[PDB]
């Protein structure tokens, strides 16, 4: 199934922010209404934040994760997760090789902000 | 029921990093094995990351967060989610007033690292 593909209230602020667990470099690529938003370029072993942000959802609310490394796109896993029906996570996770610890990439929307 | 309490594997690093959107000051707490591992402190009404560590859940693998604002303990949710049976997250939202956003601290809990 599809994943990295979230649907947000619309025109809300969301936080976006990338860890890194991995000798390749990741590339990470927030896209809102299909359109590049946001990307994060980092690379890290000890779960360093290569990038952090505040977007706007817009009028769709479609925000997209993507994940590369050296130009060849990450296997994603996703959820969203909703807590006392108001907090809400966008959660990520990506493979960029084979020891399928999915952490590579790791990126986390949160929202609302304020 | 209690929140901010989570069992990790044991003697595993984990990142933990946590975000601001209050006026007020947050204080996180980190405890592992019931004593203090780390603490941020920080203000931000736009998401700001308020700090970001690698820690180790050592013998126990009890990781507790805790939240105050100007000395009074935030009221908190938290939930754990696995992805592809491998990929962590212990989350943890914090409200210091009235409003309910339990944005106000949020803590974000994650493992493997690497
Ligand atoms: C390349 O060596 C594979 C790669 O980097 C490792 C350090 C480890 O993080 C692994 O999960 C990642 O896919
Ligand atoms: C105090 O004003 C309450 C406090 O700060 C606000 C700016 C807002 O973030 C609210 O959620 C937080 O509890
Ligand atoms: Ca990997
Ligand atoms: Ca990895
Ligand atoms: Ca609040
Ligand atoms: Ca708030």
């Amino acid at each position: 199934a599809t994943q990295g593909v979230f649907t947000l209230p619309a025109n809300t602020r969301f936080g976006v922010t990338a860890f890194a667990n991995s000798s390749g470099t990741q590339t990470v690529n927030v896209l809102v209404n299909n359109e590049t938003a946001a990307t994060f370029s980092g690379q890290s072993t000890n779960n360093a934040v290569i990038g952090t942000q505040v977007l706007n959802s817009g009028s769709s609310g479609k925000v997209q994760v993507q994940v590369s490394v050296n130009g060849r796109p990450s296997d994603l896993v996703s959820a969203q997760v909703i807590l006392t029906n108001e907090l809400n996570f966008a959660l990520v996770g990506s493979e960029d090789g084979t020891d399928n610890d999915y952490n590579d990439a790791v990126v986390v929307i949160n929202w609302p902000l304020g």
